[PDB]
């Protein structure tokens, strides 16, 4: 099985902060380390496939967003926040080295929820990101 | 003549995908190589020149978006290119001079600049292509 | 006292142009050098401090946005600069300490920070200027 890039690239950006969070400029997903408890929901990624009725929809994370496990990477390319990626509808998906594809072919379209994998309330403040690219599995 | 930078910089981003395009995020201008036929319309650029009553409104593309009097979107790898044609929705007369696309007549013009595929290029490798244009006048 | 980074980073982008102003993009703030008079208002930065009921809300500008107790927008060339004044429309009391703009009183303040031109600089070369500010507290 190999992932074929065929879609747009989405990004989940989260700004971890101390209890005293000062949101300057535009508004984004901001969370204090304290809120980084297990199962804690981060953002959500909207996916929409077209003309994929004979292929398995899949999402591919940047090389710096997965290892052995998905996680958001700090701007320093150091600190990481381990998260779990699952669709809103209870569709069945598989995780294969940075790839998250649907077990059944079809032009699926829904929401992919991002949650904190295990309490990590000690996560250093900063800007974390998680990039995912559309495509199919085959 | 020469182009004088005096305005904002706009960008036309197109994502080329295979027949099975999976849009992660929301939203962009995605198109399958199959749709990359000749005259195929990509995105559109809205232009608004003001105080240009004695000058000629002009648009300047990045050095990596033009060559030999030909405009094209560049891949994120600064390698693959999609040749496109620049033309206003209204049939106004413009001129192309080395990456510069200026209007033949002076005055403050405003409207939409349509971007179309120049010749069928359905073999264009998938990826993220862009076309940057900067506002200014010609002299 | 030192500034502790704890919030998001905002940015004020301005595009100085000549009287002939050609807007190519969808939306991006533009202004001709002529409008760059003293007290001239640029953009505005929204500030939302939360859980800061025992800390002094503060804003920190990039190293290339301040110098000698003076704030300014920097050109894309890291050369030209537009000196501006930072002030809360709440008329609240703030202090400027080497790139840091913090509130004199603790509390989870939330409002608008107005950006105005510091002294007439109508000769400012055209280009893209920016001013980055990061949320956090002072102590």
């Amino acid at each position: 099985g190999s992932f074929t890039p065929s879609g747009t690239t989405g990004t989940t950006k989260l700004t971890v902060t101390e209890e005293c969070q000062v949101r300057v400029g535009d508004l984004t997903v901001a969370k204090t380390r304290g809120q980084l408890t297990d199962a804690a929901p981060i953002g959500p990624v909207t996916v929409q496939a077209l003309g994929c009725n004979a292929r398995q929809v899949a999402l591919k994370a940047d090389t710096d967003n997965f290892e052995q496990k998905f996680f958001l990477i700090s701007d320093n390319n150091r600190d990481k926040l381990y998260v779990n990626i699952r669709p809103m509808d209870n569709s069945a998906w598989t995780t294969d080295n940075g790839v998250f594809y649907k077990n059944d072919v079809g032009s699926w379209g829904g929401t992919i929820g991002i949650y904190v994998d295990g309490q990590q309330t000690n996560t250093p403040p900063g800007n974390y990101t998680l990039t995912l690219t559309g495509g199919y599995w085959a």
